[PDB]
């Protein structure tokens, strides 16, 4: 565990993280796909084999020794708000499943079901406020990637509000 876990947000690509692991925003097909997944695929296209997992899941393939965590967020696209917000909750889940059993002291983690799959709205919020419920039992280290310099500023803001 962390000696101190901590919650963190940067901006800048998921790529580059400083983290013992990383999370996917992943298809549920494992296919290159486009955004974080995209960046995802050309630094550990290893992690791609059998990576395929349902909405709601994640799924860890190992690129080397660095664990990839393919996490299936909702497209709200398809989902109706209400089943959408329960497999955005269930992927994180699975997420802090995940995280525990590798043993990790540290996870980089996008907002998952906020990009081509937020179906247009901003859900911020919901996906963080999700995430904190999943990984609050945890004692990794968690670090949070965006890419808009207001974005970045809520997320401070919404970790800041806790302590
Ligand atoms: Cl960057
Ligand atoms: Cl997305
Ligand atoms: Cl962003």
């Amino acid at each position: 565990g962390a000696m101190a876990p901590s919650y963190r947000v940067k901006r800048m690509d998921i790529a580059k993280n400083d983290e013992e692991c990383v999370v996917n925003a992943a298809n549920p097909r494992g296919l290159p796909g486009d955004g974080v997944c995209k960046a995802v695929y050309k630094k550990w296209p290893e992690s791609f084999k059998n990576s395929a997992t349902p909405v709601g899941t994640a799924k860890t393939v190992m690129c080397g020794t660095y664990p990839v965590i393919h996490a299936v967020g909702p497209n709200f696209s398809n989902y109706t708000e209400s089943e959408g917000d329960r497999e955005l909750a269930a992927a994180y889940r699975e997420v802090a499943k995940e995280v525990t059993r590798l043993g990790v002291n540290s996870v980089a983690i996008p907002l998952l079901s906020t990009g081509v799959y937020s179906g247009g709205k901003d859900r911020l919020t919901q996906s963080l406020n999700h995430l904190f419920t999943a990984m609050d039992s945890t004692d990794a280290d968690v670090v949070i990637y965006c890419r808009d310099k207001e974005w970045e500023k809520k997320i401070s803001e919404a970790i800041q509000m806790r302590t």
